[PDB]
């Protein structure tokens, strides 16, 4: 069933000079072959050449076939297959006494070699010295390829009960055409040039002198992939003339499929010839009385209750162990440094914020708690561990709307938010229970761009907004007091303060561009420049942490937590909230009333998370395993409640951040994206980091605010990549010269492309004025009324065919 | 071992080449062509009957094919 | 230098005496700026962005406009000194 094939070649050494046996490849099911080093490349497919089969063919139409010769030695195989050479007139009998001594020579493997110190190919003389050949030479292709433990593995393929063959190949000057001999033995033997214990039955002899468009070791290569076939062999185990292994050669040749060189080779056009392969192979299983060996969706509306939860669980927990393990590269320690920083910063910011808001109710300390509690739980038991959640902006918009209300009416807030969790907790039950979530399917990619370029710019915009916030706390002045204590916050103007926060974003950011492009470069060792590509952010971050430690007298604003795990106002609150009344009791009305905010909480939390597992999860970015809906869901809103039942906050998951984890853990091919690392260590670590911040006060007392602004303007300019509509956008202003060759382009004129960018970026605006408007809490639900525009008004301007084009639910088909 | 409309199917995926057809508009003689067809021929690739799973075997190709497409057009 | 303290009874009429301010960060900011942008215009020249016409018109001029947008920048900021070009009074 399973057979192992070896090639020898007759070359010389660099020890000496001389000529002797060393081989070349090896066949069990896979070609395998050595370079120069000794070491053998992996197994692959073998591909043919055309002149190999060629001339294979043609030295076979004339070659001596001998059947079922009981021999068990070499030395008798030798004089009985050059006496048949002699027999058929294949070769001169005064060639015999040269062509015994060319065949009793040694074969040594490659654990020989080092001592020998490494083989160069020669050619066999009349004399019997080995000489250099005339016709030039050409590196190999597979060796180059492939070679620029295993034994075991060897013996572990092969079954114990085989048999080999094997094909000696070499050139000789004093022949006239090449020779072939086909020797099928009576019984197996044992031969003393193989090391392995298996025996031989079958062997090959293929000599000739040099001639163009031959190469011997192509030849030996095609020789022998003609023996590892299953149904050649057969027949060639039941041969009985010549005739047979004719038709056979015939057959083979018949269900071979070859491919011309092209001029712009693609794999997705490649992938259309699978088909006429099967049949080819068919076709040739056709002759075979043998038989060949090889002949659901994530969000779907099921009869059953609950089915959505079973089926993710079911999908995704088979892969815990590969979760485990994929983590041992440096790279995800590059992402967890990275995401580290990059969750913290707004963890503070919004900690800090809220905390001057509601009158120190909640503060920085409990944010942490959460996110960290958060993360953790997230990651050990979420279906997608590359989402990253925290606190955002419409959620504290909705806090800062319900502290006005509750401040208006009279009533506690820490309290009501205890109800308010828990209508949060029944209502995602209750959707959770009845697989809600196929709604995501009307989502298009129209929103899904829309939202995250608006996103992004918010990002940027904000970013520059705390740029110019500082240029306007210290100005540009000609005199200022150096009389002021600095203890509690900067009072006053300083010196030197607005420009060098300037220059420390201007240069995170440009080293972090200097970083990002070597990484793509070709200067040093790939594995030495792929490693130093990978951390460029916190090489970037350490460069300019020691370049702001030098200086001593200029002040620039740092990066400071609180003391410990303790509340953020312990005169009126505690660690647990009694839901009953703080101080004076609630009432009734509330409590049944609570429900109002809690549906516009969970319409915020449920858009976001689903829009941003849409964005994430697209089938373009290479993503293996499956991504859940309904389970990430249920956690993140029922721990959502549970964690609004201590009176600490709720989170949701987060756009940006979830982009730049995944972006972060992409292994890419010299670009192609190659492959997606996907493991669950990356969060709980950045979550364990985010809950342990507090006991690191020494280390990030002494980390300038400044530097973590180019950060953030590198994470919104990288997470701006993929977004499509910023494509079109560009295409605004390039002449029709330069449009990129996408079908978008080509299937569609022009100027109704620039009608439909022209309606996004409409929407675009109206986004953005209602964002500004007092009425922004209204944001979701226009948001979502995008929706319907898609689906009727704009058929009744475009036709089908350029709606199918521009707004594509594939990236790669279209 | 004929079959007329392969033959055909063969000759022109030859004019759809670009050096070819640049040998062509450059011939004199047959000499030059035949020495083209040599050189057209001696960058292709022949593909085995195998019962590897297709599309891996499909895709195992591609670097082969580039470095066979960068020595044809030196 | 950047310190913690300067004098602002300093005549500054022949040349600054002694340190000032903001002198030191704002002349690296205004070269940075310049040299981006510099940078952006020669990249700017090479790209398919505007009509062929309009975009090497703008492209062959880029050195003039970013010196134009760095001594507007300047001009702006009143309280900062900055050196200057001086010449010569007569021959």
């Amino acid at each position: 069933h399973k057979v192992y094939v070896e090639l020898q070649e007759l070359v010389m050494d660099e020890k000496n000079q001389e000529l002797r046996w060393m081989e070349a490849a090896r066949w069990v099911q896979l070609e395998e072959n050595l370079g120069e080093n000794g070491a053998w490349g992996r197994p692959h497919l073998s591909h043919l050449t055309f002149w190999s089969l060629l001339e294979l063919r043609r030295v076979f139409t004339k070659g001596t076939v001998l059947l079922d010769l009981q021999e068990t030695s070499l030395a008798g195989v030798a004089n009985q297959l050059l006496d048949r050479f002699i027999f058929e007139d294949q070769i001169r009998p005064q060639d015999r006494e040269e062509l015994l001594r060319a065949l009793l020579l040694k074969h040594s493997h490659a654990g020989e070699l080092e001592a020998l110190g490494g083989v160069k190919p020669a050619v066999l003389t009349r004399s019997g010295d080995p000489s250099q050949p005339l016709l030039p030479q050409h590196s190999s292709l597979e060796t180059q390829l492939f070679c620029e433990h295993s034994p075991s593995g060897i013996l572990e393929k092969i079954p114990p009960d085989s048999e080999a063959t094997l094909v000696l190949v070499g050139r000789a000057d004093f022949l006239e055409q090449p020779v072939l001999g086909f020797v099928r033995l009576q019984e197996a033997a044992e031969l003393e040039a193989v090391e392995l214990p298996v025996p031989i039955r079958f062997l090959f002899v293929l000599l000739g002198p040099e001639a163009p468009h031959i190469d011997y070791t192509q030849l030996g290569r095609a020789a022998a992939t003609l023996m590892s076939e299953r149904v050649f062999r057969i027949d060639a185990y039941m041969a009985q003339s010549r005739g047979e292994l004719l038709h056979s050669l015939e057959g083979f040749l018949d269900c071979s499929l070859v491919l011309p060189p092209t001029d712009a080779p693609s794999e997705q056009a490649l992938l259309s010839l699978v088909p006429v392969q099967r049949e080819l192979l068919r076709r040739r299983y056709q002759s075979s009385p043998a038989k060949p060996d090889s002949s659901d969706d994530p969000l779907q509306q099921t009869g059953q209750l609950f089915g959505g939860l079973v089926r993710d669980i079911r999908r995704r927990y088979p892969y815990y162990l590969s979760d485990i393990t994929d983590a041992f590269s440096p790279q995800v320690l590059a992402a967890v440094i990275f995401i580290y920083f990059a969750a913290l910063s707004p963890a503070i910011t919004f900690g800090g914020l809220l905390g001057e808001k509601t009158r120190n109710q909640m503060g920085v300390s409990e944010l942490l708690i959460s996110t960290a509690v958060q993360g953790i739980l997230f990651a050990l038991l979420g279906a997608q561990p590359l989402l990253v959640v925290g606190f955002s902006g419409p959620l504290l918009v909705f806090e800062e709307a319900f502290f006005s209300f509750c401040e208006t009416n009279g009533l506690e807030y820490i309290v009501g938010r205890v109800w308010i969790g828990f209508w949060l907790i029944l209502l995602v039950v209750l959707v959770v229970a009845f697989e809600g979530s196929f709604l995501v399917r009307f989502i298009s990619r129209y929103t899904q761009e829309i939202f995250s370029f608006l996103i992004s710019l918010i990002f940027i915009y904000e970013t520059f907004s705390k740029l110019i916030k500082i240029f306007q706390d210290h100005p540009l002045q000609k005199t200022y007091n150096y009389n002021v204590l600095m203890v509690p916050k900067p009072q006053g103007p300083l010196p030197n303060t607005a420009l060098l926060s300037l220059v420390l974003m201007a240069g995170t950011f440009f080293f972090a561009m200097m970083l990002r492009k070597f990484k793509n470069s070709s200067y040093f060792p790939g594995k030495l420049r792929r490693v130093i590509g990978d951390f460029g952010v916190p090489i970037s971050i350490l460069i300019m942490v020691l370049v702001d430690f030098f200086i001593q007298d200029t002040y620039t604003q740092k990066l400071s937590v609180p003391d410990g795990f303790k509340v953020s106002n312990s005169s009126a609150r505690g660690w647990v909230i009694h839901p009953l009344g703080l101080r004076s009791e609630f009432p009734i009305w509330m409590m049944f009333a609570s429900a109002l905010p809690a549906l516009l909480v969970f319409i915020l939390i449920f858009l976001e998370s689903q829009i941003t597992t849409l964005i994430v999860s697209k089938p373009e970015r290479k993503m293996v395993k499956g991504s859940g809906f309904h389970l990430d869901l249920l956690l993140v809103v029922g721990m959502g409640g549970v964690a609004a039942l201590f009176g600490m906050p709720w989170l949701s998951a987060t756009t940006v951040r979830s982009v730049t984890h995944a972006n972060a853990l992409t292994v890419m091919g010299k670009a192609q994206i190659q492959e997606v690392k996907e493991q669950r260590i990356s969060g709980l670590l950045v979550a364990v980091l985010v809950g342990l911040s507090i006991l690191m006060e020494p280390i990030l007392s002494r980390i300038p605010l400044a530097v973590l602004f180019g950060i953030f303007l590198y994470m919104g300019v990288t997470s701006l990549s993929g977004i499509q509509l910023f494509d079109r956008i560009l295409l605004l202003f390039k002449p029709p010269k330069y449009h990129p060759d996408v079908p978008y382009v080509k299937r569609v004129k022009t100027w109704r492309m620039h009608l439909f960018t022209g309606i996004q970026i409409i929407c675009l605006a109206v986004l953005w004025v209602v964002k500004s408007t007092p009425a922004s809490l209204a944001l979701p639900f226009v948001l979502i009324l995008t929706v319907p525009l898609r689906r009727v008004l704009l058929p009744l301007i475009f036709r089908n065919v350029e709606l199918q084009c521009l707004d594509a639910d594939d990236a790669k088909a279209t």
